[PDB]
């Protein structure tokens, strides 16, 4: 099936806990895969304008590890719940992708999660200004704008709203698209 095939692909790139003990400032993100109309989508947030770090920016759900978290995956799930109302029974964490090194002292660990079909996002306005889906296939043929570095523009056909996706977030979206969609029969 589509979902079984995505999970089997993703598992081949799972690094697991290999990098998880290293003495970094630790953040985790959840790459939430949602199946709609027979195709996979990624769920993104727009961060609230009010926040200290990264205001107004398009990010996957996530944030800084805290002492309650059992592990790095727990961080990602906690932050997803606070930001968009995603409960742990509504997500299957499939794998841990390559971590991202930032600022010499920070390690960001991405986890890919399969999202239950009955999940309905409840944006928390203290954390997130918007939540939106992009079809995974988009990241194979994105609409690129050079601001000099590359920015993706995605226009939702439901309402014509354009979103700008860039940086680590854009890079991770492309990675997941390649993993799941490369070399597939039609
Ligand atoms: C957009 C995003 O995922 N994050 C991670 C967790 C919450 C705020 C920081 C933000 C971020 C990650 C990576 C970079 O690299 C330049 C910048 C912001």
């Amino acid at each position: 099936s589509m979902l079984d095939d995505a999970k089997a692909r993703l598992r081949k790139y799972d690094i697991g806990g290999k990098y998880s003990h290293l003495p970094y400032n630790k953040y985790s993100v959840l790459l939430p895969l949602v199946a709609k109309e027979g195709k996979l989508h990624l769920l993104f947030t727009v961060r609230s304008e009010k926040l200290r770090r990264a205001p107004g920016e398009v990010c996957f759900p996530g944030g800084k590890r805290d002492p309650t978290d059992m592990d790095d995956a727990a961080t990602a799930l906690r932050e997803a719940q606070e930001e968009v109302g995603l409960r742990p029974h509504q997500v299957e964490v499939v794998c841990c992708l390559v971590p991202c090194l930032i600022d010499t002292d920070t390690l960001i660990t991405p986890f890919v999660g399969l999202i239950d079909h009955n999940f309905q996002a409840q944006p928390n306005p203290a954390e997130v200004k918007d939540v939106f889906l992009v079809p995974l296939a988009y990241f194979l043929h994105p609409q690129v704008h050079d601001q000099i570095n590359h920015i993706f523009e995605y226009t939702n056909p439901e309402d014509g709203v354009t979103y700008q996706i860039k940086g680590m977030t854009a890079n991770l979206a492309v990675l997941v698209a390649f993993i799941i969609l490369e070399k597939k029969p039609t």
